[PDB]
């Protein structure tokens, strides 16, 4: 019942770029990508610019574009992200690592012409030099998850709660609490979902031609309610 809606129907170029500090390690990524909302289809290539990355690429999966979620027809009363386009939404989160540090971000996902652009700052502190994040100890996969929804009707905007599970190379669980916080940017009207999830399924590869730090990401995103 959107505007929004309407700028997915394709294949839309998407573009990230990512500012990080983490327990003073700085450092820069970029992106490109194709996503298809029509099949919840992310295709993207990250390349740390700024070196070797500090932190473990499956960290900043959720960091590096639920705008292109499918929503089912009966749903799509529901889709915020897109309701927000093309002036966009900001997305802040912060990301509690069991028995270690944490990520904070804040995102401004928005089009520039016909490409959507992820623009994002992180910072993470209080890292142990010697945990699975600074120590490099998390597997390069990628489980599947739920993510909730719900609306934050005095904002205007939604709130979403989700836990990941990173494997750790000794087969344990790395616990990443994910609280994350969308608003719209514009003045104009979005719409405010009912409680629902967004089942969310990623695969992790390397490009066997780069030679720089980087991830391919291939994610698939639909919502499904209740
Ligand atoms: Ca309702």
């Amino acid at each position: 019942m959107s505007k929004g809606e309407e700028l997915f129907t394709g294949v839309v170029p998407i573009l990230v770029e990512l500012d990080g500090d983490v327990n003073g390690h700085k450092f820069s990524v970029s992106g490109e990508g194709e996503g298809d909302a029509t099949y919840g289809k992310l295709t993207l290539k990250f390349i740390c610019t700024t070196g070797k990355l500090p932190v473990p690429w499956p960290t900043l999966v959720t960091t590096f574009l639920q705008c292109f979620a499918r929503y089912p027809d009966h749903m799509k009363q529901h889709d915020f992200f897109k309701s927000a386009m093309p002036e966009g939404y900001v997305q802040e989160r912060t990301i509690f690592f069991k028995d270690d540090g944490n990520y904070k971000t804040r995102a401004e996902v928005k089009f520039e012409g016909d490409t959507l652009v992820n623009r994002i700052e992180l910072k993470g502190i209080d890292f142990k030099e010697d945990g699975n994040i600074l120590g490099h100890k998390l597997e390069y996969n990628y489980n599947s998850h739920n993510v909730y929804i719900m609306a934050d009707k005095q904002k205007n905007g939604i709130k979403v709660n989700f836990k990941i599970r990173h494997n750790i190379e000794d087969g344990s669980v790395q616990l990443a609490d994910h609280y994350q916080q969308n608003t719209p940017i514009g003045d104009g009207p979005v719409l405010l979902p009912d409680n629902h999830y967004l089942s969310t399924q990623s695969a992790l590869s390397k490009d066997p031609n780069e030679k720089r730090d980087h991830m391919v990401l291939l994610e698939f995103v639909t919502a499904a309610g209740i």
